[PDB]
């Protein structure tokens, strides 16, 4: 398949395959990455067997620069133009990674607005691949599927080229693209050799994750700006902007289910769909299956669901929440010291663990106070955190990736 | 200096010094480039003398693939095709042409590089990335500085200021909005005016500004012109065309095209010759209008509609004629600089619509040089007619070609450098 490209550029496929773990340091974390935060319920939390290699368990430590990597202790770049907190947003949006990695089988994969997607080791930090096959941003965490992993292209605001591109796990290369006219920002949902997507101009999409062709397409109208589509019990589950709906579609036809009503993902468990959205903050939870509505309490949180407690941010309040999945009464509220509120929770072994500003938070679920706090540095925007065995995954806004032991924190 | 970057990187400066030209060669061509299109008057047109290198006044031909290039023959990525072309040229592509000094070809694309390449041979001598946004632009070559202008039509902006020999970078300037337009050197002052309404000098030494002025409006692909201690540029959505002070920045007049569309006044950087000012701007189903001003006073001497039927054209003045093209119209026409008579109207020959006719026509050694769709035409610019066409591929936006010698100097919307020699056109 031919994208523009120089193959001796410095937008080449660069493959380093001695550096890819192999034996059991490839069986390290899940065999599958099918989701924003890997799946519907937005935790990211991977318990390894006691047998596991010692690495993982007792944690690693390593820190790799991406293309445009800019020092964690520096301030935004361009603080006397934009503002110190204008700077922040820009270069997050278009320097670093706004979400996280996505770690399976012992490699970290990163996207970056820098337009290149990483496959990292896990243990060492060395470059298993590098890829730019699109000159366009990419907003979101690699699904990483069998062999093949797929990257969404898409840009904060007929602006470059948009869709998904799909390539070889192994060596990086370009397997097959599927260009939109709309926004793809919005991270994809796998299910069942089938791709799910939502544009900007209101199109949604199933599409064959092995041949790449399109399967059905359904006009919901409106624009999908961050809210990725949610694979749940057959079902994608989306949200569209302009005309503010949930939709539930159904994955094989692409035939509509339900529409509910009130930049955010939302999190599924326990045949409850969990979403919140701003006018203040509402967050609402439907019921999957019939679209009716569970619950409704008085920009954005993105939720996390785990054991049948909500744990969803308020950005306007800077603080984080834990609701009861099916009744929505909040247990506690937490404030962030003095752009708190935007990154998912991470619920591990008995442990919040939250991504936000400079700092790594690890907060008490039952309580909801501040246990530790560790600095790292750079901007946590939409980033979560990764955490498999003993060890944390993280992306920062000032294009890193790295990995800290969870002891550190 | 520290910009977001990882040193081992991809966007890291790469340098062969081994490549660049010595002895004569570093003579070949202008010892400097200030301009959009080289000068005031948008044409980039270069005699040599009797004893320059066989090889300029012969004429080499190579070709040169740039990070993003896309073979000639293939049709536009991610076929609207005509909207395909103009995605790919913005986000991909050079939108400009290049910028030939020294022996030495310079060009910025909207891969986010920039390039040094060997006039003679076509190898690289650098490569750069020193800010992740499009280079909308010609690099301008003052002394050992290059000079970078990024910003996009949809990150960070401003002038980014490179050696010239090895690549690195110097300083910049950042500025609140996009800088797509080509700045203008004059008087060691570098001028530019950005999206968010603002105009500058800069001390293109140091780099500190000199002064600032808010004009208001929108600056998009128009250059800025220096010509007589005064610069000109052209603003949308405030659709006034200004003539600046170079010294203080203070607002000396300000200019109209009657009709002008509120978005399509910015996109055309004026042409200045012999105290006069062009622009052309398209109407708000489509006509173009140009416009002569006065370039002191910016009274006006003379309109014209160049026909109806997207875009306006990047005028020349050469010996006092204005060769102008609308992409509307898919035409040509020269007129008078004084007068405005209008002398001639050529039809393009094959039928592109992708609007072609916007870049600015090269006049050298008596003929008309166009690169324009997928061809660069020859026209007698006495009769308007056409006498050759040499097909390439690709796609010319706003590319207008550079001509050193027996050489042609060209960059193209799918990403490439390339020299042909004249002696085949």
């Amino acid at each position: 398949v031919a994208v523009p490209m120089d193959s001796t550029g410095p937008y080449r496929t660069v493959s380093h395959p001695e550096n890819a773990p192999s034996g059991v340091d490839a069986g390290v974390g899940p065999s599958e990455w099918t989701h924003a935060y890997a799946n519907p319920a937005h935790n990211a939390a991977f318990p390894v067997p006691d047998d596991a290699p010692e690495w993982i368990r007792n944690g690693v430590s390593w820190l790799f620069p991406e293309a445009r990597a800019w020092p964690l202790a520096n301030p935004p770049f361009g603080s006397k133009t934009y503002g110190a907190a204008e700077a922040s947003v820009t270069q997050t949006q278009f320097y670093g990674n706004a979400l996280g990695p996505s770690v399976v089988d012992g490699v970290v994969y990163a996207e970056s607005d820098d337009m290149f997607a990483y496959a990292v080791n896990a243990k060492t930090g060395k470059l298993i691949w590098r890829a730019s096959p699109v000159g366009n941003n990419l907003m979101g965490n690699p699904l990483v599927i069998g062999n093949t992993v797929y990257l969404s292209a898409g840009s904060v605001a007929n602006v470059s080229f948009n869709g998904i591109y799909a390539l070889n796990r192994s060596n990086g290369k370009l397997l097959w693209y599927f260009a939109t006219p709309g926004e793809t920002m919005a991270t994809p949902a796998y299910d069942n050799n089938t791709l799910f997507i939502a544009d900007g101009a209101g199109n949604a999409f199933g599409i064959n994750a092995t041949t790449g062709k399109q399967v059905w397409k359904t006009h919901v109208g409106g624009m999908d700006n961050m809210s990725s589509v949610t694979a749940y019990r057959h079902n994608i589950y989306f949200a569209m902007a302009i005309k503010p709906y949930l939709y539930c579609l159904n994955e094989s036809n692409g035939h509509i289910v339900w529409k509910g009503t009130i930049n955010v993902s939302p999190a599924a468990a326990d045949g409850v769909v969990v979403l919140d959205a701003t006018t203040s903050n509402v967050i609402r939870a439907f019921d999957a299956k019939t679209g009716a509505v569970l619950w409704t309490r008085n920009k954005g949180g993105v939720p996390m669901i785990h054991n049948n407690i909500v744990y969803v941010g308020n950005p306007v309040a800077s603080t984080y929440q834990a609701y009861e999945l099916k009744t929505g009464k909040l247990l506690w509220t937490w404030h962030v010291p003095t752009g708190a509120g935007r990154s998912a929770p991470t619920y591990y072994k008995g442990l919040l663990y939250i991504t936000t500003g400079q700092y790594i938070f690890v907060v008490n679920p039952a309580t909801g106070k501040e246990l530790h706090q560790h600095h790292i540095g750079g901007q946590f925007g939409i980033e979560s955190p990764v955490i498999v065995g003993g060890t944390v995954y993280l992306t920062n806004s000032w294009d890193w990736i790295m990995a800290i032991p969870l002891k550190t924190i």
